Formats: structure tokens, sequence, C-alpha cells
């Protein structure tokens, strides 16, 4: 039998089963105190209660003293690139559902998600309705592709971004090959950002925004269709709901495009990211991530054939993906 | 200018929420402890009545942070922590049937808090925590359990520190289910005992009391500490009290203790209260002031403000002490106090 040392415990208090620090990390971002302090008087707080909080702070190593941030305390600055000060705001889309975690429990026992047992909506109802938590999610999502680059345009004609939000994505594409027309499908929440980013990019006459749902047929064919971040929103059932409509609108030859988070057995990719995204997926929407073994068996189950793979990655944030090719088997 | 590192940590400790809930969720259906009575995956699931393809998502979180290996699934040498038997009761703590894990997760409006200095306990569950532990007969078990758990020898430091030999009554003032003064007595046989406890408490000690065989010098008053003392004594107890209530509470009761000092009484005071000397973890101090003030709003004091707080009682200072937990790394101070 083997015998915790003092050390696990200290990591199992200070770490691993530590809820006070998370949360005082989000009280300080959403305060902006790092920021506000490199400007009693300091936020619309209760003093004491905001000492108290930076005599936490300052032992976990964020703040010191002359009261100054630390080397690690410079990842709340709002200046910098990985933007954690606003990805732990607790008036932004991801750290108000990260709260949702409290219900883990009934999460597990049933495989549903907490969203909305917390706040009423499911994630993208709510998102839809509070132009607020839409505006921040945006803005998260995308800061700083990927197949812009990574693909080779010259032979494709029409791309179909399915679920390809605010458009970013098939902007990029559309600008880098200027003979490609594009359609993106989208809710009315997100097609509406991209119609206004197709118009601003002077890509309007090309490149149109067909609202709607991927849930139902797919309103045009193409010979390359793009899934960017869907499936891992979805259960399996429904991943195979999208992927065969997907098919039923690639062309002859076309190609299917999933960019995802894809884990390969001895890529170098960080499994904790793996294994944190899945879980905020389980709890947020009863998503999953998965592996490239299981999209390849999924996409199989939709008929489709894996061409190619490479891979890509975030280049703010400690997080690589892949995109994998699909051609249809028949 | 953050290093490479300096983001990792923010990441996977400083900031993460998910891990901790996770550790809950663990310790909430015993997977451990299932795990060393015999695994698969499947049953697993069935003797946790659990979701299989969300359990093992959870224990693949679990096996990436280092709480489980295999799968043949088992515990780490750390996951052995959330052993029931193992003397820091980490699972009962972890666990979101017990109070204080269920307690923890108030700390999703711990921005209130810092807004305004009242807890967050009441803005989740509807009523504030002394409320809600006397109306919900199992959170109140659970947090009497999680208190009074023999496997930490503190309970032990009065009754090894003190010399017994010339007091002949103690009043043990919200003393638990009597743990400490039944050590108190059972190495000073000469010795009278009272206990005063709310109703849950007071019930659970007066059980122990008898069958310890004490119960002829030990009695239990179910009462309330901001009422006056039922009984007078020469040796009044107060063991992690004040740290739940704020300064006018922890006033309230100090005030009630020395009116039932008899002449030349003592009153020994427990609590966690710091000096800038000494060595201990002041990350444990911050935690549990967080964990009162958000909880019910109370206040870990330094030695300086318990001392200048019983002062104003009328209380000078006589002697002081360090103990600690033999389970956990924490240090405590036993304050003694004459009138
Ligand atoms: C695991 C740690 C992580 O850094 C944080 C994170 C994350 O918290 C979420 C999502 C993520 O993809 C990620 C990843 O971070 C990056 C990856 C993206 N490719 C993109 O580069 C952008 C910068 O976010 C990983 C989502 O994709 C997401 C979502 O998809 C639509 C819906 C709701 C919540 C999240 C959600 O909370
Ligand atoms: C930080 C390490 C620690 O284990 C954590 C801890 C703690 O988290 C809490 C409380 C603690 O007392 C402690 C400390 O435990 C001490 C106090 C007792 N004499 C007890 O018998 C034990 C042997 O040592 C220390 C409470 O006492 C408490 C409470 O008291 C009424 C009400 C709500 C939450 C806590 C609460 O969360
Ligand atoms: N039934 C549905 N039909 C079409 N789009 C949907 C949908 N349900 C969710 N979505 C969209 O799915 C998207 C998932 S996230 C956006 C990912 C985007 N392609 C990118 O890489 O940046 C959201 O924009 C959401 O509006
Ligand atoms: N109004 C009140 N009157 C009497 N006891 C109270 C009380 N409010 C809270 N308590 C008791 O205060 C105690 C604080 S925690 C238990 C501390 C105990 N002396 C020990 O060292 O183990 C709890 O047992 C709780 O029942």
């Amino acid at each position: 039998p083997l015998e915790p040392t003092d050390q696990d415990l200290d990591v199992l208090l200070k770490n691993l089963g530590n809820l006070v620090t998370p949360m005082a990390l989000r009280v300080a971002a959403t305060l902006r105190l790092v920021d506000h302090l490199l400007a009693a008087g300091l936020t619309d707080t209760h003093p004491q209660a905001l000492s108290r909080l930076v005599r936490h702070l300052t032992v976990v190593g964020v703040l010191e003293g002359p009261l100054r941030p630390t080397r690690l305390g410079m990842l709340l600055a709002d200046g910098h690139p990985a933007q954690q000060r606003a990805w732990l705001d607790l008036n932004g889309a991801v750290s108000h559902a990260d709260l949702a975690f409290t219900g883990l429990l009934d999460v597990v026992r049933t495989g549903r998600p907490a969203y909305a047992g917390r706040y009423g909506r499911p994630f993208w109802e709510d998102l839809s309705a509070d132009v607020a938590l839409a505006d921040s999610f945006d803005a998260l999502m995308s800061c700083d592709e990927a197949p812009a680059d990574a693909y080779d345009w010259s032979a494709v004609r029409h791309v179909l971004d399915v679920g390809g939000g605010n458009g970013g994505m098939l902007a990029a594409i559309a600008l880098r090959a200027p003979h490609l027309r594009g359609t993106l499908v989208e809710l009315a929440g997100p097609a509406e950002r991209a119609r206004r980013r197709f118009a601003d990019a002077g890509l309007a006459d090309r490149v149109t925004v067909a609202e709607g749902d991927f849930f139902k047929p797919l309103p045009v064919t193409a010979d390359v269709v793009l899934l960017s971040f869907v499936l891992l929103n979805w259960s399996d059932e429904d991943a195979l709901t999208i992927l065969r409509g997907c098919v039923r609108a690639l062309e002859p030859g076309g190609r299917l495009l999933v960019l995802d988070r894809a884990d390969v057995e001895g890529d170098g990719a960080d499994r904790f990211f793996s294994t944190l995204l899945d879980l905020r997926m389980l709890t947020f929407m009863g998503g999953r991530v998965r592996t490239r073994d299981e999209v390849v068996d999924l996409a199989g189950s939709a008929g489709l054939a894996l061409a190619s793979e490479r891979t890509s990655g975030s280049t703010t944030l400690p997080f690589d993906f892949s995109i994998l090719e699909f051609t249809a088997v028949s």
C-alpha cells in the first residue's frame, strides 16, 4: 500500500484540491487589480476584505510588497499576449461558464451539461440572448489563420464553412486565394458578425453568409467543407449528424477539413489541456474532445476516409491542434 | 516579464478551477476506496452509479494530474490521500456531501464577498451557514464529524500541555462533540467538566461521555454562547470558536466567558494566531481566513489581534504555547488569559 508524503499532501492542499485560489485569481482579474495598481482608495471593494484577498494573492505568488505584481502577476496585465486577465474575467464567457463546474457531480453521474442548471439557458442559447457574453466569447476565441496557410487553395474553387463563427477563418482563406468562392453557415448571432466582416474586407461579391442550422441539410454544395472546432461541441450522435450533412454537401472529389484537437500517441501535445478542454465541453454543453483515432472512426461511420493530417496551434497559448482531411469513400 | 513556466503555473495550478472540482467529485464517489476493494472501468461505474463515459473522462483527467494511474486502474501514492482511512481525512473534507466542501462551492460568489464584506453561503444556499446546519441534519452531522475526528491528535493539545492537578471544573464553550474535554478529563481524574454546545453536537457529546465511563463527572448543556453561560468554572476553553465570528460577535462570546470565570480562573483560547517570528505557512492562514469570511463572515486573527480583542473583554494574556495538527501542516496557538 502506497503511503502519501508531506509533499503529496502539500500538492493536494495548495494545488489539486484548492478551489479558493482559482476564485481569488478570477476576482483579481475581474477587479483589474494588476492593471488598476499600475496606475482604501482601491476599485469599489470593501477595504478590509480586499486586503484579506491581497494577503492570499501575495502568498500564492501573484503580488508582492511597495505593492507590485510579480513576474507571474504580469499575466493579469491587460497587455499580455496570452490575455489571461480576459480569460479569467468573471464577466467573460469562459470564466462565467467555468463556475458551472460546481455542478460537476451531476455531470459525471449523468453525462448531461451543467451550464443551463446554473444559468437557465444552454450555452449557445445564452450567448445569443446575452450580447455581453457573446462579445466576450468572440474576443477570447478570435484573438490571433491556420487553414489559410496550411492548405493548397489553388486546386479549390468553393469553400463552405459550417459553423464558421464570425467568418474570420473563411475571410483569411478568401483573401489568400482571390479566385475562391465561399459560403458560411451559422446561427444568426455569428452570421451577422460574418456578414459585416465580409463586407468590410471587400469580399461580399464572392463570400456569402447562409444563415441556418447545420442539423438541417446544408443549402449549397462545395468542393471543400470546413468544420473548425465544431465537432468537439457535440455528442457522438450529434457529431455524426453534422458529418453526414457535410458529406452530403461534398462535390465529386471534394475534401472535408476538420480542425480540432485530435491527440496522437507520441505527439508532443500536453494531455492536461486535452482533458481540461474535454471536461469543459462535457460540463458546458455535453460535447467531447476526441483523439485522432476517434475522429477517424466517427468520420468512417459517415462515409469518409482520412486523406491527410497536419498540425498547427495557438500563437499565444500552449495549445496545438490538427487539420484532418477526409474524402468520401464512394 | 512572464516566462513560459509562469503561464504553465497559472493554467494548471493557480487559475485552475476544473481539477479541484474533479478531486471533490472523486472523493464524493469514493473512487479510490472502490479501486482498493477491487478494477475495470464499467465496474467502477456500476459501483458508483455514474455515467460510464463521463466517469472515464473524469478518470482520464485524474490520471493526467497524478491521482490515478493504470488502466490496472489504481490510486497513485498521492491518490492514496483519498483513501477513506488516511489520517489527514482529505476524502471527507473534499466530499461534496460534507459541510466543508459543500460550503466551498459558495466561493463562486467571492466577487461579492470582496465588494461587500458579507459571506457568500446564503447567496448560494438560501440561508446562512449556521442556520443551514441547524435545519439540515445530515450537513450538521458531517461537519461535527469533520471537527471531531480522532485521527488528528490536536484535540489532546490542552490535556498534554496544561497542568490540571489543581483545576476543579472545566467549561468547554462550543466544544464540539466533546473530544477535547474527554481528553482532559481522562488525564485529570479529579476534574469536573461541562460542555456547552448546539443541540446536534451536544447530544453526540452526551453519547461520547456515556460510552467512555465519564458521565458522572462530565455533563453536557445544550446552549447558546451568545446567551449567559449556565455554570461557572475555574478553566474555560474556547477551541477554534472565535475565528468563526466578527469582532463584535467574538467579543460577546469573550465577555460571556469572562463572567463564567471563577475568581482567579483561566481562559484557554485555541486558535490560529500568527506571529511574525514564527514560521507557520501563511498559505493556510490566508486560506482559512478566506473560508471564514466567505462562509460566515468570520476572521482569522493574529496573536496580537486576539490579545487585543481579549483585552477589550477584560483579559490579560498569562502564557502562550505553540501546538499543531499531527496530520495536516497546521500549527496553532494555546493562549491563556486571566481576568
Ligand atoms: C484547454 C485550454 C485552452 O487554452 C482554453 C480553451 C477554452 O477554455 C475553450 C475553448 C478552447 O478551444 C480553448 C483552447 O484555447 C484556445 C484554442 C483555440 N483553438 C483557439 O486558439 C483559442 C485561443 O482558444 C484551449 C473552446 O473552444 C470553447 C468552445 O468552443 C466553441 C465553446 C465553449 C467554451 C470553450 C472554451 O472554454
Ligand atoms: C487549513 C487546514 C485546516 O485543516 C483547514 C480547516 C478548515 O478548512 C476549516 C476549519 C478548520 O478548523 C480548519 C483547521 O482544522 C483545525 C481546527 C480544529 N481544531 C480541528 O479539530 C482540526 C484538528 O484542526 C485547519 C473550520 O474550523 C471551519 C469551520 O468551523 C466552524 C466552519 C466552516 C469551515 C471550516 C473550515 O473550512
Ligand atoms: N445548429 C447550429 N447551426 C449552425 N451553427 C451552429 C449551430 N450551433 C452552434 N453553431 C455555431 O458553432 C460554432 C462553434 S465555435 C466557432 C468555431 C469557428 N468555426 C472558429 O474556428 O472560430 C459557434 O459559432 C456557433 O454559432
Ligand atoms: N450559538 C452557539 N452556541 C454554542 N455553540 C455554537 C454556537 N454556534 C456555533 N457553535 C459551535 O461552535 C463550534 C465551532 S467548531 C468546533 C470547535 C471545537 N471546540 C473543536 O476544537 O473541535 C461548533 O461545534 C458549533 O456547534
